[PDB]
């Protein structure tokens, strides 16, 4: 039959059929939303992230069948559990519905994608991965986010991996890449290192990448987070604190092959996307993209 | 339990279940979709209607209770169909599958809403109507449409409610309100007028909305066709052809709720809604409300 | 000597002085600056109405000799103390800072300005009103704002009055203008009425403004509070929630100046306005002026 | 044969022949630009009026058959002398180019037609009227712009009729229409009033148009000048200096056609037009269009 | 003799003079603009992008004397013979109007110069070059295009080369260069191998640049097709259906520059610039300027 | 305690304390704006990139830790002398206040920071600089701007550096990087080869940046200039005239950070930065960054 072109069409991800969190069905992947932007410090608009990647997935329906002929995502079924339903302010609130509701699409599918959101959702949706062993997560960001209070809050977008180590004991190591900036957090720069995390400078990447890939994790349970302010401001401009020299598509692109080609992916979030601070569209457009390219690249060679 | 913010889940009309238009279903009020624009002469951007009004819907969720208490559209179930799939280029063959599902959508509810598009939807969309004795059609327009070729086309925006007459002898009559600018087309008035139709110029309105009223028809059988530029540029910018000094919302609204209270509503479009065009977002938020407006007058007099 | 044109200079609300809270100073008027819209339902954007305001308010520089060649605002002298320095997330020391910046603010001038942020801040202001007798509120919005609980918390922008009286005995009246729109919480509607509120909706302000205007206060303790969105969506569409058919910028000057003539003002907040949401400019620039002209009406009849 | 539509071909004025000032040509109204904006004091922009003018005269091209069947503007040539080449800098210079073009447009039409700019540019722009005895102007205007000097100049914005009637003694009056605002020259309004001008505040166009259509001249050289910041900042948002509260497009235009069938039109000035600063581009669609609506009234009354 | 600035004067072309494409006129080069936007499949837009070229092109009037001192373009004559007069839908019709006009222009100057429109317009656009012996085309795209039928239609922007082929068997050769995405028409690509057309992925660009000038066509009648999109989104935002890391202007320069010293070009096409989408305005000034400097490139090379 | 978030408190470089140009006071470092825009030839908005870039500074408040734990800028203090009271239009007044308002800055820090401003500025800023013996300058830019005169005028953006010299015999050196473009003006070309001044295309930092930095001077007095347009319009696209293959932000700090490093910084200016033409705000948090970073580097080799 034919098939609803971009503009067509109620907006789910990648076209997959709606679910409830806690319903009756099952899937390789399903994407959850949390549309969460109020520990953010600067410019908001990512609550409206979550709609703007599934309205950007439509030019991304899978399976993809590439130039050389191979075909990628081929038998993945998908399915869009929605987002999780936020109070207005709570903070507390807001992060015991984001762990339940991750936890029961976790439960549900194979590899869960959650669109944020600010990275602070990141805190709550690890809570539900407290069941992995030797957790290790992969984050592309151009920031530590390793802090522990900023303007007198724990909650901000600044310390959700803080806050998440703190809470999960499993979580034994993360890998940072594409950190820039004039600003550090001293004491989460030293907190992060005494915990053996491994911290890699955007100038690594761009001196050498190679060794970069090779810094990466090996055999191991890993979650994706990624910040779309890791990338260049110059190829995705729609986040609020953006931060020059960053990572191209095809580098950061690069590293998520790499780091789902030796390791078994248990989950991935995209935060801090600001749809609104880029009219052109182009990264909505990108993000969306590089979430089902992640996912091509998972699925063409799990164990 | 707890309920979404307005930027919070997957956005069907007035969050309405997603059906299929020839599905096992029926529903007192059921949306149909039609991302179709390149029938007009201007400034594109129709095409995205549909899903903006979806989203701008989530702010007008049925029922409701108003600031006397009392409230609307209690018990009044809803549907949203989706889109006409619709192809590129191929008018024909567009028109054909808008009619094909707006007949599936009307058999299986009360009051069916069209979403357009650019107002050539309307011709196909009335196709589905042939049946209705002595049709009637109350359109809000800046414009009168009933042009018979323009730039070498039979199917252009200018040209429903001329290809709906010619295919629909059913349709006796079309009350036009709003009326206005330099230029008409001297061939269509004189053809519309010769039909016994009736043209109510804005200036009308201005001098005596009371009047305007006492115009519209009575105890008939009515087709409601909204296009957005019928009311004033400043309440409404988003379209593609605006004209000064048009509708205010509650002039618009007074028209839709006076004929609704004297008649038997078998349906309404909404038609030419640019949101490209309007970057502060009024436009949409506006005419969703103003669809929402029109069903609670619709079904507070349900014959 | 040379004076900057609207381009040049630090912008300062009305580029008066800068001066800190609880700084040794004293002025007729003072501004100060609350950029907190977490509490918001919808779109963001508030945080940075003080900062558009301070740079729209360098078009209306006091003092003003209008076209009959009469003064006002001669020898009244300003003051901006800045912005209150609030914290990520943290509602309630949010508004605990809120309040003591505005206890120190209004200790040192004869009217305090206070700009907006979302309407939630009228609640923590208001503290700082403890010992005005017969608190008398004149509220211009398109919404109530007195709901208990709304999205599972006491402090959204739902909710400043409620709070606010509960928190202050002394305010015993509020008079809210602008009312409109499809939905409104039943239970503060009847809960404002049983406590004597005065609802005026903008039909009425419409039908008749005399008997609107009859129903202000009179000799008592009036503090103003300005939600843009009470204003017509066309005149200011920069703010989160608009709603069509509203007042106009004089219809709103007409109330505000009626009510400053028979009354002493004890201050004024101007909220909801949304910088970011009108590309135009418009919004800002006109709201700026409101506030300037309202303090030009306060002290013309100031006893 | 067949016609372009609004976005196909090059956009001159009204689609009419592109010619030299100085050219071997004639015709009935002739259009000449004039992209200088530098003497405004806040928001810059109006330098591309002429061309967002042309642009949205394509939705206006002549002659007009309205909706009476009556045909306006039916054999009236147009033509489009391009615009004055401008210097960077250079006032004196720029002045200098802008009334040699003048002069030479104006001695190949009836009816010259000057595309702004700001304001300022009316000034050098009537000096090419020197020879037309008693010469009067109607000027729709939130300002005045009889100020002596502004910002340490003679040539600002503010200054234009001022800086024209020591220079043109012909010039024997002026009338002002729809003046507002908290703040006015008290200089330039003294000036005005002792040569005679007549002030005609937006305050009088509300409380009786018909008052003050009678203080229109009668059987006199009229040369219009429209301030496009005359009409209200809803209708037309896209200027530098928005007033709250100004006239309706319609109010505005039956200015100008009560004015057009009482006198003989010598010209027409369209200022203060600032496209980048209205994204929905209704303030030059807006105005295009009453540029041709004035000139079918000024040709449907010639003696 | 003084110049206009860019915001000065008739946007034409190179600031050519105006002509019609059946006048008596002849030029070194010609422009001719298809503002037809409706065969593309997602955003529209580009039926204002030959307008924006030409108000763009006026940064980049010839001749050009670089920084070495040498001129370029000198004694190069242009014109501009307007647009192609399209009528609305009738895409057929369409396509006839374009051939038309470009055999027109074709005979009257040496490179005719195409200002799309979406890439659905190449094959008209070709159809003008049926007597040029092994025509070879070079086509900057991150798209093949080659695809026989999309979205029920022979007509989309994803078919030019298949239908111009199918039409031209004089059309011999095709190089594609920028090649990229996650899914590409196997039906397509096996077409356009099994009729020996060269596909040149952007990861051979990137990996060996040498390489791919080297696999460019040579002492050939080359037709130069320019898909924007073949460029880096974050260098040209201003497109519907950006992928990322694509040609820099440097790289796309260098591969047109190298083909146009080796080969006799008979033309070239300028699509898919949307410049609605793209609000710096760089996406219309970086594309104007390829055109012009392409221009250069191949007149500094003429048997 | 607490601080400020970036979109709180009132807007001044750095966050530092306001003053005025000739007051008592002595800071390190001290900003001074300059809003002036009327000199450039093209698009227009640089007169709002001292507040946009005051506003962005926000977000780069010294002292500032690097990820290495070190320290920069520690101890070091900042003042903000606000902007020049500059008239309209009167470019030559303009010059002189510039000139006068810099001196004294100068004379109460250590490094001056101008904000432009389009590039014209230079030339009165540097007038402040007579008393320094042999200065340098180093100058990124995408232009020369060493014209002799410009659209008849001696005072444009493209005149500067050549007004600067021929009043300045103490500026024996120029060495500007960064430039590209089809178009250069000879005579400026020829003038500043004359001189003996360094030009520097942008090819050649392509090629080898090591080999410029070779090229800067050392144990030298310099003054920096840099022109936001040297930084490639991917990264920076607010700016009036963009060129396509620039800066990267990364070789433009370097290019600046060698400078610092070995040689006395006696001031520097940051121009065409163009707020109103980037929607996306990188431009303007980017170059607000790049001062402060350059700042980093000044006092980091300070003799
Ligand atoms: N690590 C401190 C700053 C982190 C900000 C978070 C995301 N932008
Ligand atoms: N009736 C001729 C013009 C109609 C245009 C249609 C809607 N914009
Ligand atoms: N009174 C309930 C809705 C109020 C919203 C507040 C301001 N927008
Ligand atoms: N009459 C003083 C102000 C005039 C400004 C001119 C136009 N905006
Ligand atoms: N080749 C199939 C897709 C092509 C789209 C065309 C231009 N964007
Ligand atoms: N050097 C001639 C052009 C310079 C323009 C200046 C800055 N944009
Ligand atoms: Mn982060
Ligand atoms: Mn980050
Ligand atoms: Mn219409
Ligand atoms: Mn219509
Ligand atoms: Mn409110
Ligand atoms: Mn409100
Ligand atoms: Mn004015
Ligand atoms: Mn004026
Ligand atoms: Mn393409
Ligand atoms: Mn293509
Ligand atoms: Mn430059
Ligand atoms: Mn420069």
């Amino acid at each position: 039959g034919p098939a609803h072109l971009p503009y067509g069409g109620i907006p789910t991800f990648a076209r997959a059929p709606l679910v409830q969190p806690d319903g009756d069905w099952q899937a390789d992947v399903a994407a959850l939303g949390v549309p969460f932007d109020i520990a953010l410090g600067f410019r908001p608009g990512a609550r409206f992230a979550p709609r703007a990647l599934r309205e950007a997935s439509l030019r991304s329906v899978p399976p993809f069948t590439g130039l050389d002929g191979k075909t990628r995502l081929q038998g993945v079924t998908f399915a869009d559990a929605g987002d999780v339903i936020l109070p207005s302010l709570e903070p507390q609130l807001a992060h015991d519905r984001i762990t339940e509701a991750a936890r029961q699409v976790r439960g549900r599918c194979r590899v869960p994608v959650f669109l944020g959101g600010d990275h602070s959702v990141s805190y709550p949706l690890l809570r539900a991965f407290a069941d992995v062993p030797d957790l290790h997560v992969v984050q592309l960001d151009a920031h530590l986010d390793f802090t522990d209070t900023r303007n007198d809050t724990k909650w901000s977008n600044s310390s959700p991996f803080r806050r998440a180590c703190e809470a999960l004991p499993n979580l034994v190591h993360i890998t940072t890449v594409g950190l820039r900036g004039l600003r550090f957090d001293p004491e989460a720069v030293a907190a992060a290192r005494a915990r053996g995390h491994t911290i890699i400078p955007m100038d690594d990447v761009t001196a050498d990448l190679a060794g970069v890939l090779a810094q990466l994790p090996r055999g191991q349970n890993v979650y994706f987070s990624v910040d779309v302010d890791g990338f260049d401001p110059a190829v995705i401009p729609g986040t609020s604190s953006p931060e020059p020299d960053g990572l191209t598509y095809a580098q950061g692109m690069k590293i998520l092959a790499a780091a789902a080609a030796n390791n078994t992916v248990v989950g991935l979030d995209l935060v801090e996307l600001a749809p609104n601070l880029d009219p052109t569209g182009r990264s909505e457009l990108l993000m969306a993209r590089l979430v089902m390219e992640t996912l091509c690249e998972v699925f063409d060679h799990v164990l």
